[PDB]
């Protein structure tokens, strides 16, 4: 009875994951994926799409689809749907809806308790903004973890001396937080914060499609940005091109015949990506990076040879852009891997619904 899911209730991305026999395991969406898209949006028959279709029809669908709702989780913020107006708790209940669903599917049992994670500088009323979204989805939520805090629980970081120093810097699609904890007897508080809201993998990927649309228009003379189909396409692309580039020092992009021209000729976006130029591009803003690293490193009084232990979460910290940067920042201090960064918040409210029930 112990047990309960872990959600990590992200601004772009999802996770859950669940204990079993004390082991935490992410949960598979009905999608096929561990992770999901944060999107909750209403099709013009009535129809409510959370997760990867919600996030397909957003571009045309814009008029209906919210997307990073938890921006507002503390507001009054509401979107009025024909009809019925959501409040962000509402939103977000429905990505916990959906996540809920899936994890049944997934167990084969219902699961109503859940501890679910927010970021370190959430105040106490948009934690009860999260706590709301639980009861509205029928979560009976157990208590509210900072993600940070879940981060270091996931890599069990339980120092025998009790006592660590943890920098959790968190790369999501849409936010970046950074964060230095203290460790005591199982429970990791928060030390100092600092970050960037708007700096996250959703623009590493937009330089990476400005770079296409640069570079196609750049051979053809065509604006790809006002065809919303090419768009959708071409952030794939990125997407991928990111995640290729993440091991590779080259990836190829592949999309032919985009758009139309003039001449009706022939457009087949084909491109090479070398992960230097991708840097040369993307660099703009991982320096964007440095700064609130150090301004938490500058609050706590803490050098970078006195922190015991580094932890990446967020899918973009899985490019070597920016594990390199972090070896920098941390003086060689070396990031723990083995948990999926994504997944990482997750696995760590997983692992606190246990211990604390």
């Amino acid at each position: 009875m112990a047990r309960a899911v872990g959600i990590d209730l992200g601004t772009t991305n999802s996770v859950v994951s669940v204990l079993e026999g004390g082991d935490p395991v992410v949960v598979a969406n009905s999608e096929g994926s561990r992770t999901t898209p944060s999107i909750v949006a209403f099709a013009r028959n009535g129809e409510v799409l959370v997760g990867q279709p919600a996030k397909n029809q957003a571009v045309t669908n814009v008029d209906r689809t919210v997307r990073s709702v938890k921006r507002h989780m503390g507001s009054d913020w509401s979107i009025e749907i024909d009809g019925k107006k959501y409040t962000a708790p509402e939103i977000s209940a429905r990505i916990l809806m959906k996540l809920k669903r899936d994890a049944e599917a997934y167990l084969g049992e219902d699961i109503t308790d859940a501890v679910i994670t927010t970021p370190a500088y959430f105040n106490d009323a948009q934690r009860q903004a999260t706590k709301d979204a639980g009861q509205i989805a029928g979560l009976n939520v157990l208590r509210i973890v900072n993600e940070p805090t879940a981060a270091a629980l996931a890599y069990g970081l339980d120092k025998g001396e009790k006592e660590q120093r943890i920098l959790v810097f968190d790369l999501g699609g849409g936010t970046f937080d950074v964060s230095l904890l203290e460790i005591g007897e199982g429970v990791v508080e928060v030390r100092a914060t600092s970050g960037d809201n708007h700096l996250g993998g959703d623009d590493w990927d937009q330089r990476v499609v400005d770079w296409l649309v640069d570079k196609f228009k750049g051979t053809s003379g065509i604006d790809l940005t006002k065809d919303k189909m090419a768009m959708q396409r071409l952030r794939e692309a990125a997407e991928k091109a990111k995640i290729e580039l993440s091991s590779s020092q080259s990836t190829s992009i592949n999309l032919p015949y985009i758009t139309v021209d003039a001449d009706k000729n022939p457009l087949f976006l084909d491109e090479q990506l070398t992960r230097a130029e991708f840097q040369r591009i993307t660099q703009d803003l991982l320096d964007r990076t440095r700064k609130p690293f150090q301004s938490v490193i500058a609050d706590t009084g803490i050098s970078v040879s006195e922190i015991d232990h580094v932890v990446l979460v967020g899918g973009s910290t899985r490019m070597p852009a920016v594990t390199d940067l972090v070896k920098e920042l941390t003086g060689g201090k070396e990031p723990n891997k083995g948990v999926n960064p994504d997944e990482v918040v997750a696995v760590g409210a997983a692992l606190q619904a246990g211990v604390l029930k």
